């Protein structure tokens, strides 16, 4: 059970209502989705190896400052050679695992016709 | 004699007068020269990996075109990965150092009496 539910997004299937909001409530999951493959992910990344595409950050800097962060960060995120995977979307879940207090399935069964 | 001879680049100790013309004459001989160790070309290697770098081949491609080779020696070539010794530097010399070959110098049967 586990080596399928928790990580195929056939997930839904058992817990359904995901959506996109770009974000996560109060209280909420959220859930980060990806892909796999060495040439999946090299063909991904291609736009990101334009120097016409790279030109934006200091269009952007004449103005406006952005985040800082720690240089071992931003040293690891710049190795674009030797990657197995790749995030591709997040969507929004409105309620936390109880994750405890094992779970006992009852089972009904229909009445017959007549 | 050839585990110091023919190995080191004190090897120009013997053949005096390599030089660098990019190529070789009709007729010389081609020296390569390497430096071995992991440490060194992982260190070495850093520049080929970083985007920015990386770019410089998408651009130029807009106005002249590269030789042409199989797909699967650019492939390998790609790795990176496990890497022990790497080229740094090439010469010339003006004469053939030969091997591979015994020569033969013909020459005819001399005149005995019969």
């Amino acid at each position: 059970q586990i080596m399928e539910l928790q990580l195929f997004h056939k997930f839904a299937q058992n817990n359904p209502g995901m959506e996109h909001l770009g974000g996560v409530p109060k209280g909420g999951t959220f859930v980060l989705v990806y892909v796999d493959g060495r040439e999946l992910v090299r063909n991904l990344l291609s736009a990101d190896r334009d120097p016409t595409y790279q030109a934006r950050t200091e269009v952007i800097k004449k103005y406006a400052s952005l985040p800082p962060g720690s240089p071992q960060e931003l040293a690891t995120s710049r190795e674009l050679l030797n990657r197995e995977d790749i995030v591709v979307g997040d969507f929004c879940l409105p309620y936390r695992f109880s994750s405890k207090t094992p779970t006992v399935s009852y089972v009904l069964t229909q009445p017959r016709p007549i």
